[PDB]
């Protein structure tokens, strides 16, 4: 049991890979252009299914955006509005730059902005939407992406994620193998102290099932 939960952090901590690569202006940058985006949603300048409002987190779908259980769906082309050329220019341009991913592999842009206690449940990045790998780059605070959720279910039998991976504001983090596709993630609301913004970069499949 308690060798299980180290295998299986092992098996994760494969799949993943960290580097801060924002500086603090840098950041103070990209996270005014965020603020503009949520001011632009507020303005009700996006497309209808750009925007995403949640209690204590929005989500902002550009390039490609989704949708019973595992039976997401793209939106048809064009529903969603096109990734803004910030993101481009000082986002998906420094990841090139840094070899982090291929020029042209990017063309889903999400960004996901919380409100203090806000959080997201155990998931996985739909396999049959996004390929891998899968990129985040964090923003306005530091905060922690856990993996396997059970505990939000459990927590009397599982207190415990069976990893937790601080992410702070400026770094970039990449999923892949395991870390992607044989365990959830997810963030708990305690450890969202104060507002958080991520910007998720990813591809989607060419097959991607679509509305
Ligand atoms: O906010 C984060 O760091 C993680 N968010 C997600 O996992 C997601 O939107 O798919
Ligand atoms: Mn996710």
């Amino acid at each position: 049991q308690q060798l299980q939960k180290e295998e299986e952090a092992r098996k994760v901590k494969s799949g993943i890979r960290q580097m801060r690569l924002f500086s603090q202006d840098e950041c103070a940058k990209i996270e005014a252009r965020i603020d503009e985006v949520v001011s632009r949603a507020e303005k009700g300048l996006y497309n209808e299914h750009t925007v995403d409002r949640a209690p204590l987190r929005n989500k902002y779908f550009f390039g490609e955006g989704y949708t019973g259980p595992g039976q997401e769906r793209l939106y048809p082309p064009g529903d969603v509005d096109e990734i803004p050329e910030w993101v481009h220019q000082l986002v998906i341009q420094k990841l090139v730059e840094h070899r982090v991913i291929p020029e042209g592999f990017v063309n889903s842009a999400v960004i996901n902005d919380y409100q203090p206690g806000g959080c997201i449940v155990s998931h996985v990045d739909p396999i049959h939407i996004f390929e891998r790998p899968i990129v985040s780059v964090s923003f306005f605070s530091d905060s922690a992406l856990c993996f396997g959720c059970k505990f939000q279910f459990k927590p009397i039998r599982v207190s415990e994620p069976v990893l937790s991976l601080p992410v702070r504001r400026g770094s970039v983090t990449v999923l892949s193998g395991y870390a992607a596709d044989e365990i959830t993630h997810c963030i708990r609301p305690q450890d969202i102290k104060e507002r958080r913004a991520v910007i998720i970069l990813r591809k989607t499949r060419l097959d991607a099932p679509r509305l």
